[PDB]
């Protein structure tokens, strides 16, 4: 339960925390995902109701490190509440950390 | 911190318990400063504040509004976040923190004392 104790590991497979909802025909997912080069960030739908987002960076830290919590790897399977078309491509946007996909239903 | 939680369907773990373990946090020390990251995606620069209270606790504290028509199937993203951070030096009682937010990270320097 110590905070030193909450490794990258840990983080990992909480993150990063999403939003999902339904909007105008797309099913539309935010996650805050700060600290990334947004060509090192991977979003794909596979099979017909399963977005999984992969993110990777270094992290490099002189000196003598007391905490370590910031992942290194990314990988969320968010499950879609619902079959989206076979090969629905997606678009995704990255601005102040937040990256946003839209996929649509139909 | 319970991995209890971390067995639950992806839709029972809340905003209120990702609030209890964000931002995750960086901290090292390089000469004579004491180095804070913190991934804090999707704030106000403005909305965030970041305060040592006694001589060695760091309060990093940030609001913000989530706005999201339509139904929800997932709603992780903290509207609220304060995490508390022990710092094992001591600071200048009577100093300044300087900060800078970018790609939703923020950096945050402390002089030791």
């Amino acid at each position: 339960k110590r905070s030193e104790e909450l490794s990258r590991g840990f983080y990992e497979l909480v993150y990063p925390p999403v939003d999902m909802y339904e909007e105008g025909g797309y099913l539309v997912v935010v996650a805050d995902l700060a600290g990334f080069n947004k060509e090192k960030i991977k979003a794909r739908v596979s099979g017909q109701n399963e977005l999984i987002i992969e993110a990777e960076r270094e992290i490099t830290e002189p000196g003598v490190k007391y905490l370590t919590q910031r992942p290194k790897y990314v990988r969320k399977v968010i499950r879609l509440p619902y079959n989206v078309a076979k090969d629905a491509e997606i678009s995704g946007k990255y601005e102040n950390g937040v990256l946003t996909i839209r996929i649509p239903i139909a």
